[PDB]
């Protein structure tokens, strides 16, 4: 399948070169997979989600996304126009308040929630979790992410936006999950992207158009935007049967575009997520 005039990041993940604008992908499109977006919520009523999104858990007075961040990330995973995996099922877990903030204890509870809640959902092709959040190093936060991964969920986490080594941030620094840095449309490391040996992969993160609250759209930047590209890619590849939740991060690294990014610090992987789709 071909989506013309796609957001640059979608085009990038199906291309061996920057500078194109059509997204190519197998029409299975992540059908039969599920992606949890652990964030500020999801505006599931947005036309872009087509009834495939739903809130399953909140730790606050509403499950509604009063911020936009979670809706934007969910859109990059799986919206019809802005999403990588256009037929996946999206499940929202609201661990962040409408200012985008959340306590680590709540975030940990949300991760353990997903590890159990997947047993209440129909995801025959597999389960992914997208975590566009983080703070300073916490062994307890890292352990929660490790448990979620161990339970059979492909965990993708943002590297962080400090232009610093991600070893000092959580859950970015957990070795067993997939830690995602950000790139721009010219294949440069995004100016704010964290780096370091703990990164597994880069995805598009600068000037990413996606869904927003109020049935709208906007373009914003962050490792929060790169992470759902990778989460959606994992769901798409799992639906194709090419990989599993336990092996998807390694598979994405195996099949990535290699050596094409600029300003990658010595010792950080130079790997850009790529779907390897041959139309």
């Amino acid at each position: 399948a071909a989506q013309t005039n796609a957001p640059w990041g979608l085009a990038r993940i199906s291309s061996t070169s920057p500078g194109t604008s059509t997204y190519y992908y197998d029409e299975s499109a992540g059908q039969g997979s599920c992606v949890y977006v652990i964030d500020t919520g999801i505006e599931a009523s947005h036309p872009e989600f087509e009834g495939r999104a739903q809130m399953v858990k909140t730790y606050y007075y509403s499950s509604r996304d009063g911020n936009g961040h979670g809706t934007h990330c969910a859109g990059t995973v799986g919206s019809r126009t802005y999403g990588v995996a256009k037929k996946t099922q999206l499940f929202g877990v609201k661990v962040l308040d409408d200012n985008g903030s959340g306590q680590y204890s709540t975030i940990i509870a949300g991760m353990d929630f997903v590890a159990s809640d997947k047993n209440n959902r129909n995801c025959p092709k597999g389960v992914v979790a997208s975590l566009s959040l983080g703070g300073g190093y916490s062994s307890s936060v890292n352990s929660a992410a490790a448990r979620l991964q161990s339970s059979g969920v492909m965990v993708a986490v943002a590297a962080g936006n400090n232009n610093a080594d991600a070893r000092n941030y959580s859950p970015a620094s957990e070795p067993s999950v997939c830690t995602v840095g950000a790139s721009d449309r010219y294949d440069r490391r995004s100016s704010f992207s964290n780096y370091g040996s703990v990164l597994d992969i880069f995805g598009p993160g600068t000037d990413i158009l996606s869904t927003w609250i109020g049935g709208s759209t906007r373009s914003i930047s962050g490792t929060s935007m790169a992470t759902p590209h990778v989460a959606g890619l994992a769901a798409y590849l799992m639906t194709l049967g090419k990989t599993t939740a336990a092996s998807a991060c390694r598979y994405i690294a195996d099949t990535a575009n290699k050596g094409d990014l600029s300003n990658i610090p010595f010792g950080t992987v130079n790997l850009l997520a790529y779907n390897n789709y041959q139309a």
